């Protein structure tokens, strides 16, 4: 159209959907064929500008149980979107290019998640933003590489994650920011907005005080 479902931005057949709304405990999820037609604003809905997809996620989102961070995030499927995908970092080149940018942060925690890999027991190194501080994390290290301390909000920028050989290489505007060791299976990427901050530590706990990513360029690739 292409300014009215994410779909039309962004080849999503290959993703499913997680949002920040849904019944208590249990964040709504939408799959393909519905995701090819599917919007919920302000939360997942093509840009005003009708450039990428917005994703936003408030504090007092929708969480897991109840208990944990709210997110508006692409998760990898396979197979036409029919499957969950689940890759080696041992066999085989798995890459992910995307170009995004953080639009908004919450209140005092000002913390939000862009990008990830993630395997069955949890993240293994995502684009993680502070402040003006963006970082490449390693597992539970939240600040394993300053890419820079001045990042400002809506600037737009392109990462990369290439896993091959046990090795999970991250870029920042196609320089090389870090080389991880990796060697675990049942890999798969995320890209949105992640948001890292709910009411028990971010106030006010309303709608209005979110994290936000705008999604310009989604490409994921094995070989």
């Amino acid at each position: 159209e292409p300014c009215d479902y994410p779909a039309q931005q962004l080849d999503l057949t290959d993703w499913k959907v997680t949002l920040p709304i849904g019944s208590s405990g249990k964040p709504s999820e939408i799959e393909q064929p519905a995701l090819d037609t599917f919007a919920t604003a302000p939360w997942f809905q093509v840009n005003a500008k009708c450039t990428g997809v917005q994703f936003r996620a408030a504090v007092n989102g929708v969480t897991t149980s109840g208990s944990g961070y709210p997110r508006s995030e692409l998760r990898e499927m396979t197979d036409g979107g029919e499957e969950k995908a689940s890759w080696s970092a041992t066999s085989g080149t798995h890459t992910m290019v995307f170009r995004e940018a953080f639009n908004h942060l919450p209140e005092v925690k000002p913390h939000l998640v862009g990008a990830q890999i993630h395997d069955g027991d949890d993240d293994v190194t995502v684009f993680r933003l502070e402040g003006t501080s963006l970082y490449i994390t390693k597992g539970d290290d939240t600040h394993h590489k300053l890419v820079t301390s001045d990042y400002k909000l809506n600037t737009v920028f392109e990462g990369k994650f290439v896993v091959s050989g046990g090795k999970i290489k991250v870029y920042y505007n196609g320089v090389l920011q870090t080389t991880i060791s990796h060697t675990s299976s049942g890999n798969y990427f995320k890209a949105g907005a992640y948001t890292q901050a709910n009411c028990s530590n971010s106030s006010p706990c309303s709608s209005s005080n979110y994290g936000q990513v705008s999604l310009y360029k989604l490409q994921v690739t094995h070989s």
